[PDB]
DNA sequence: ACTGGAGAAAGAAAGTGAAAGGAAGATAAAACGGGATTCATACACCGTTAAATACCGGTTTAAAAATCCCGTGGCGCGTTTTAAAAAATCTGTGCGGGTGATTTTAT
């Protein structure tokens, strides 16, 4: 599926679901800055499949 | 005395070997984060019941919804900039026969 990410400054980004890290129940995850060109204080606040 | 060639002195410009140092790299120790076990222990599922809550009938009333006039700033259009992505153009490289060349040790 496609994913539309809305940031805190009105920006929009597109990304496939299977490009996200896959982990287990006890893991933590990976920072999202490595996947999208965000700024120093820009956060994702909405997702639309 | 005078002339013109030649050798030697003297002076100025260019090449040189050595120079801190600093950004630019490079290499180890450390702190970190993600799997295999091991249970005791707290959590999931099953019968019982007092109690707390949902629901119906009829008011009401104060609050929110609806309506009209108007005056603006927030979108819309047309025309420029400006990064960003794409297409086009150069740069190396190795295959196998040919031409010609380099270096270090012992006695």
């Amino acid at each position: 599926d496609h994913i539309l990410c809305f940031s805190s400054r009105g920006r929009v980004y597109s990304m496939k679901v299977y490009q996200l890290p896959e982990a287990t129940r006890g893991a933590r995850g990976r920072p999202i800055v490595n996947l999208l060109p965000l700024e120093q204080d820009e956060r994702i606040t909405a997702i639309l499949p």
